[PDB]
């Protein structure tokens, strides 16, 4: 294991980017949110919609994101998008967790 060119193994650090999101429903708009992660060597991570997994390898029905972060861009918000985004990360040195909220209001 290594940092870049030095023998160190750094435990992961995931955090809920702003802790509480909000959105206006019935507008069919798109919205971004995140529980961003880091570690060395590179981490692995997943997160849930109050209990069921939003796993980036199989759950993608109206959402997508970038690497070196967790910025999950959700399309067409309608009313069903409300969530308690508990998020977990792990790497070759350790394990970590956080939680985001998302209050979706119907005008």
């Amino acid at each position: 294991g290594k940092d870049i060119q030095v023998i160190v193994n750094v435990p992961p650090s995931v955090r809920a980017r702003q802790s509480t999101m909000n959105a206006t429903a019935n507008l069919s708009q798109s919205v971004t949110l995140a529980c961003d992660a880091d570690g060395f060597p590179e981490p692995t991570m997943t997160w849930t919609k109050d209990g069921e997994p939003i796993e980036q390898e199989d759950n993608e029905e109206k959402y997508s994101f970038n690497y070196d972060g967790s910025e999950l861009i959700i399309k067409k918000v309608d009313k069903s998008d409300e969530a308690e985004y508990i998020c977990i990360a792990e790497n070759k040195a350790g394990e970590q967790d956080a939680t985001i909220h998302l209050k979706v209001f119907a005008k």
